[PDB]
C-alpha cells in the first residue's frame, strides 16, 4: 500500500544510483510498511478477543515498524533531483539563517553534518532538529525517532544500505556526494511548521 | 469498533476498599477513552497513510501507542481485583508465587512494604508492578502508561494516578495502598506467574 | 527550612473556577507535604552523610530536587491566581505582556487554544508554564514537579496534575483548561515578565 | 536544627566547669555549629537545582562538620550533670560500671586509661567510652568526626581547647581530673542498655 | 610495539564461495576491519599523551574510538578464525563432539539450536552480532549491539557479523538467505577449542 | 642528646599588644612552644637508649613523638618571626617589595590576598596553621593541621597559628577579630628575608 | 650505639644474595643510618641553643629517614638465613604457612602474588608480609617508610635497586626469585604470633 | 615502526667514559629505557581491550601503567640528550653563552649553580631526578619523584637522574662521586637550546 517516490528512480543520479533507490524503496521501506499493515490488521482483531499477550507484542511491531516508515518518508521528501530549485538553499531562507546563526556558516554546518554523520556506530540516521527556537544536530540509532520536542527539519538514512551498492565501505563520499540532492523547500516548510 | 469489555464485577464489588464511585469513573470514563481514541486511530490510520499525510501518522502512532499501553493497564488491572471476600482474595490461592515471594523478600508482609514504598515513591503518575523478570521475581514501577520493560512478565499491577484513589482517599496514598490488598486477585496472579 | 506560604486569598477565592475543597486540599494538604518532605529530607540527608550509606545520600538528593522542586512550582502557582472579580483578572493589568503574546501567537485568543492544546496534551502528570527565552516567549511543558530548563524565566503556569481538579471536574480536564482563565492573575504575570 | 538547652543552668557545673565555659561552650560555639548547619543545608538544594557541582561538594563538606559538631555538642551536655547530683555517683551506672570493672580493672583504672586516651589526642578531639556490640571500648576521634559506625556512644569528653583553656589554660590533665567529677552515669546507663 | 595489525585471513577471498562472496569476504577484511585497526591505532597513538597532558576532554573522545575500534578489531578477528571453506571437514559439526553434546543437552537438538540462533540473527534491529557463548557451565545465545564485544564472564564460542557489509552485495536485504548460508561454512573445529579453552586462549 | 636551651622571644610579651595580649604571648611560649622542646628532648634522651639495645618496638614508638614534638617547636619558632610590633618599621609591608609585588601579581591586591587568607584561616577545622608559602617563583596559601609542616617543596613565608591557645583568652571564639587584628603585626621584614 | 652484626657470614646467603652485596648493604648503606643517626642526636642541642631553624628541619629529617632505614634493615636480615638452613624450609612456619595457604590457597600462590608486588613498586620501596589484626596481607612501602601503624611485620624484602644490582642487573625478577631460597621462615613464625 | 621506540644514543655505549662507564650506559639504554618503552606500548594494548570488556577496575591500573612508563620514556629520551662526549665542545659551557649568563644572573656564578643542583640531587630520597627547568623568563633547580615529569608550565633545559641504576655499578654508593663527573658530561649546547 506504499506511494510513489516524488520522482523517477534515477532523478538523484549520480549522487545517489538509481538501483539504489529502487531497492531503498521498494523492499526495505516496502518491508515496514508491509510489517505494519500486518501488525496493524492482527491488533484489531486481538483487541477483539481481549488478547492481551498479543496486544503487547503488536505494541512493539507497530512502534518499529512505524518508525522505519515515517523515517524514510520523512527522507523521500528531503530530496530533490540536484537541478530543481528545491536544491538550491535560498529556498529555505529563513533556516539558513538560522543555520548561520548557530553554526556561522552554511559550510561549517553540512561540515558539523558531516562529521556527526559518519560518527554513527551501526545503523543510524542523522537529522538537522528544532528545539525550541535553535537547531541541534542529532543522531538516531536504528529507527528510532528524535527524542520528544525535536521536530525533524531533514535526514540522512546512514544505515549502510542506504549507500553500499554504489560507495561501498565509502561513506564519507556518500555523505559528500548527498548535499547536492537536499531539498531546501521541505526544510523550509518544516522549520516554520503548522 | 472494538468494544469496551464490562467489568468481571459489580462496580459496588471492590468496596471498602475502592468505592463504587471510583470504579464506575475508572472504567466508564478514564478506561473508554482509551478505547475510544485507540479506536479512531486505528480506523483513520489506513487514511493518512494513504494521503502520506507524515505528520498525522506520526500523531496516530503517538496515539495507538499512549491508547493500547493505557488500555493494556487497566485490563490487567481489573483481573487483577475480585472482592475481598471472594477466595481469590486469599494468598493460599497462590502457593508457588507466595513462596516465590517468600524466598524473595522474606516474608509476605515483608514484601507488601516493598511494594508499597516502591508505589509511594512514584513521582507523579504511573503503576506498580510484581514482574517476573528471568527466573525470579521483581518489584517495578513504570511512568504514565508505560509498559514494563521487554522481558518482564507482569503477576500483577498497582495503579497509582491519581485518579485512582483521590475521590475517596484524597492525598492519602499510603491508605489506598493498604486497603488495596484486600482485593488483589491472587488466583491471577497465579496463573501469570505460571 | 521553609515554610508553606500563605495564599494571597481565602480558600473559596477562587470559586466557582477551583472550588474550596480542592483549593484547601492542594494548598495544606499536597504543597504542605512537599515542604514537610524537603525539610525531613535535608535533616536525614545530614545523617546519611554522617553514616556513608551512599545509596541514602544518591536517594536523598533526589528527594531534596523533587521536593523543593515541587515547592518552588506551588509557589509560583498560587500567585498566578486570583479571584474572577479581582482586575488583575482582566488581561488589561498586563499591558507590555499581552502585546508580545499577541506578536508572538495571533490573538490573546491563539494564545489560549495554543497552551490548552499544550496542557490538555501532557501525559500523566505535569505543568504547563508560558515562559521567557531571550526576547520572545513560549509555552513549555514539564513532567510531574520539574522545573522549568535553566534561561527560561516563567511568567505563569498551571498545574495539570489531576488533583488540582479531580474533584471537581473528573476526567474532565477541558473543562478546567476554560475555567482557570477566569483567575489568571495577568498582574502577576506582567510584572513576571519584567 | 536547633539548639538543645542544657539541663542544667550555665554554673551548675562548677567547680569542674566555669560558667564562662559552659555559657560560650554553648551559647556561641554550639550555636554556630548549628546556625552553619542550617544554612548549608538551605543552600544546598539551590546548588542540586543549579546542576552546581562545585557548590555541592563545598557544601557537603560543610553540612559534614557542622553536622557532626552537632551532634557531639549534644551528647556532651546530656554526659554532664552537677556533681551533686545522684547523677554524678557512678552507682547510679551497676550495669555499665559491672561491664567497666569487668573490661578494666578497676573504675580507677577505667578512668586512667580513658584519661591517657584524651590526653594524647592531638589538636582538638573527642574521647568516648562505647559499646562495641559486646563489650566497650575506648576510642578518640579527631575535630568533630563522630564515632564510628557500629560503635555506640556512651558518654564522650571534649578535647578543643575551648572546652577547657579559659579555666585550665594548658593544663589538660587538671581539666581530666575534675571533669570525672560532672559525669552524668544514669546518662551513661541508659545508654549502655 | 603499541599497535594492532590485520590478521591475515586462514583462506583466500573466494574460499567460502557460494556462501560469501570473493567481494565481501575482501570488503570486509582489507576495508571494513583494516579501518577499525587503523583508527584504533590512530587512537592509541594520542591518548598517551592527553592522559599525561591531563586534557581530560579529549580523553574522554579518545576512549570512545578505541572502545569502538578495539571492539570492532576483537570482534571481526573472532570471525575470520569461525568460518571455513564449506568442503572442509572443519565445517562439519562432528568436528565439535563435546561442543555439539552440550548443545543438543541444552536446546533440544543441533537443529533446534539452529533454529534459536537465526531467530536470534534476525531479530537484531539495525547493526550486531550474535554469537554462541559458553557462561559458566552452561552455553547462551546472546546478541550484541554495533560492535559491542562478547560481555566479561563470558566465552565467545562462535559469532555470526550481522551488519549489512557483511551480505548486502550478495544477498541485498535477504538477511535469512544469508544466516542459511553461513551455517556451510561455519568452522566448527575453531568452536570446539573455544569451548574447552579459556577466555584468554582467544 | 644534651639538654634543650629553648631561646627568648625577640620581643617582649607585651610587645604585640593591643593585637595579641601579654597573657598570651608569654603562655604561647612558656607553655605551649616549652611543652615541645622538653618533650622533643625527652623522647629523643629515650630514643638514644632505643638504640643502645635493639629495642625496636619502642623505637617505632618514638618516632611518632620525635615528628610531632619537633615540629610543634619548629613551627612555633618560626611563627616568632612572623612577628613584630605594630609600630615597627618592619610591621609595613614596604618591608618586602620584592614579596608584595609577586602577591599583587597572584591575587590582584595586597588586601585581596588578606581575604583569601583569612578565608583559608577562618576555615581551618579544629587545630592548625595558615601559612604562605613559595611554590618556586609562585605563591600559594595553604593551611596545615596540628603541628604537621607544609608539603615537601613548598618553602614558608609566614604563618598565622590558628590553634585556639593562639587567640582564646583575648578573642574567645572571635576568630575573625583575631585574623583582622593579626595583620597590624606580622614582620613583613622576616616575609621577604625568606622569599629571597 | 653501633652497627649490630650480621646474624651471618657475608657470604652465608649465597648464591641467592652475593657476599658482595651484603657487605656494601651492611657495612656501608646500613652504616650510614647509623652514622646519621649518631650525628644528629649528637648536634641537635647545638642547633637549638642557637635558634638555627633550617638545620632543625634537617635534622628531624635525618632522625626521620635514617630512623627508619635502621629499623627497615634491622628487620630485614632478621628475615635471612642461610639456603641450607632447616629455617629456609617454610616447614619452620607451620602457623603461618596454614594462614598463608588459608589466604592464598598455596604457598605458590602467595609467593606469587608477593613478587608481583614487589616487582609493582615504582622507584625504590619495600615489601612486607604484614599482620593485619587477624588475617595477612602483601603491602609495600615508599623508600624507608614504615608500614601503617596497626601493621604487624612479618618478613619484607627491599626493592631498592642496591639490594641487587651488582648481581641481578636490571632483572629485578630474578632477585625475588631467588630471594625465596634465603627466607627466614624460623624469624617469620616467630613474629607471626 | 609502532606508537613508541627506544631512540638510538647519539654517542657510542662507551662515549661517556670515564664518568659514566660503558656497561651503565647499555643497560640503562637498552634494559631501563626499554623497559620503559615496552612496559608502555603493551600497557597501551591492555588498556585497549579492557575498555571493549568494560574492565573499569583494570582500565583505571593501565592508565596508571601508561602514565607511568610515558613519564620514564620522555625522562631518559632528554636525559641521553643533555650528554655528551667530554671531548665535544658541546661540553663546554661557552656552547650556552645565553644560558649560562641567566645562569649567573640567579645563582652567582656557575659553580654557585652547580652546588645548589648537586646539594638537590643528593638530597632525594629514594629514586628521582633533578632538573634545570624554565619557569616563567627564570630558572630554577627542582627534584621530582621515582619518574613523575617535570610540573607543567616548567620546562625542562636538563635533568640527571638519581636512580642507583644509574651510577651504582661504577660509584656504589658514593653519589657525591657520580654528581661531580656527570658536569663533565652535560651536553650544554642541547641545554642552550632548551632554553631558547
Ligand atoms: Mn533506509
Ligand atoms: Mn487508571
Ligand atoms: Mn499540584
Ligand atoms: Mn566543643
Ligand atoms: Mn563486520
Ligand atoms: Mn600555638
Ligand atoms: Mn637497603
Ligand atoms: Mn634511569
Amino acid at each position: 500500500s506504499l506511494p510513489a517516490l516524488p520522482y523517477a528512480y534515477d532523478a538523484l543520479e549520480p549522487s545517489i544510483s538509481a538501483q539504489i533507490m529502487e531497492l531503498h524503496h521498494s523492499k526495505h521501506h516496502q518491508t515496514y510498511v508491509t510489517n505494519l499493515n500486518n501488525a496493524l490488521k492482527t491488533y484489531s482483531t486481538a483487541l477483539a478477543a481481549n488478547d492481551v499477550p498479543s496486544q503487547i507484542a503488536l505494541q512493539a511491531a507497530i512502534k518499529f515498524n512505524g518508525a522505519g516508515h515515517i523515517n524514510h518518508s520523512l527522507f523521500w521528501e528531503n530530496l530533490c533531483p540536484a537541478s530543481s530549485p528545491d536544491a538550491d538553499p535560498a529556498s529555505a531562507p529563513e533556516l539558513t539563517a538560522e543555520i548561520a546563526k548557530t553554526w556561522g556558516s552554511l559550510d561549517k554546518f553540512k561540515e558539523a553534518m558531516g562529521k556527526a554523520l559518519l560518527g554513527i556506530q551501526g545503523s543510524g540516521w542523522g537529522w538537522l532538529v528544532k528545539e525550541g527556537s535553535g537547531l541541534r544536530i542529532v543522531t538516531t540509532k536504528d529507527q528510532d525517532p528524535v527524542v520528544g520536542g525535536e521536530v525533524p527539519v531533514f535526514g540522512i538514512d546512514m544505515w549502510e544500505h542506504a549507500y553500499y551498492l554504489q560507495y561501498l565501505n565509502g561513506k564519507a563520499a556518500y555523505v559528500d556526494n548527498i548535499w547536492k540532492v537536499i531539498n531546501w523547500k521541505t526544510a523550509e516548510q518544516r522549520f516554520k511548521g503548522d
